[PDB]
């Protein structure tokens, strides 16, 4: 299925252990319908040690699209902080042309594919623009960039 | 002189005449002045004031976390991040992103006024975005240059 296919790309980028084996069984719940409460599941997130920030940026991004209640629940800063990019003016530009490419998607094939042909830090601001509702896209395509993002991190560990 | 002063004509000028702009001017000069207001009943007051376009909210919104003494640790709002975002387009976002890098080198708030008023409107809201949204950052004094500039522009078109 799509959701195993997401959830086997977003494992990649978690490092073996007891806390993979949690987020894996919490994607899984989620991905059935079952999880729901998403500020409580965006807390345990932001206070697990050992993750990476930007997985848990990842992540927290990864939850707020698929669980079906976000309910009014804002954005979150620590993955705000974690997909923004640091400032940078051309990995922005980037991240923009992107988007640009994505908006005219509507598949999960398409759009993994396109974001291929962009820099993890160039796909992670594009992460952002969409989390921080500056650009907009479908859930399919959000799914598509996700993937070639962690790709592309695991690739490089 | 009084920078925020400044600041405040240019934010008012978009707003329509009457009690609303009373209570408004009120606010900015308050917490300009320095009373740490709670920046979460703020919000909340400005997200339901009636009359007030979504635009002008967020161009509001911006403003004041941007000048309340103490932010609280409040998570960003939707109302603002919805009002600042260039209507999702590329193209402003993209201009958004050049005039962005043009700003970090500028350090008044007239050089980075006079800059942001050479783009346009659609351009200038999602630049405001990407600063709120804390995806690029610039001096306080540029930032009010391009809330400024933004207003400058609203404004002219009534």
């Amino acid at each position: 299925s799509l959701l195993t296919e997401v959830e086997t790309y977003v494992l990649s980028i978690i490092p073996s252990g007891p806390l993979k084996a949690e987020i894996a069984q919490r994607l899984e719940d989620v991905f059935a319908g079952k999880n729901t409460d998403l500020e409580v599941l965006m807390e345990w997130l932001k206070t697990r040690p050992i993750l990476s920030p930007l997985t848990k940026g990842i992540l927290g991004f990864v939850f707020t699209l698929t669980v079906p209640s976000e309910r009014g629940l804002q954005r979150r800063r620590f993955v705000q902080n974690a997909l923004n990019g640091n400032g940078d003016p051309n990995n922005m530009d980037k991240a923009v042309k992107l988007y640009r490419k994505l908006k005219r998607e509507i598949t999960f094939h398409g759009a993994k594919e396109i974001s291929l042909s962009y820099s993890a830090g160039a796909l992670a601001s594009c992460m952002g623009l969409i989390y921080n509702r500056m650009g907009a896209v479908t859930t399919e395509v959000a799914f598509g960039l996700v993937c070639a993002t962690c790709e592309q991190i695991a690739d490089s560990q």
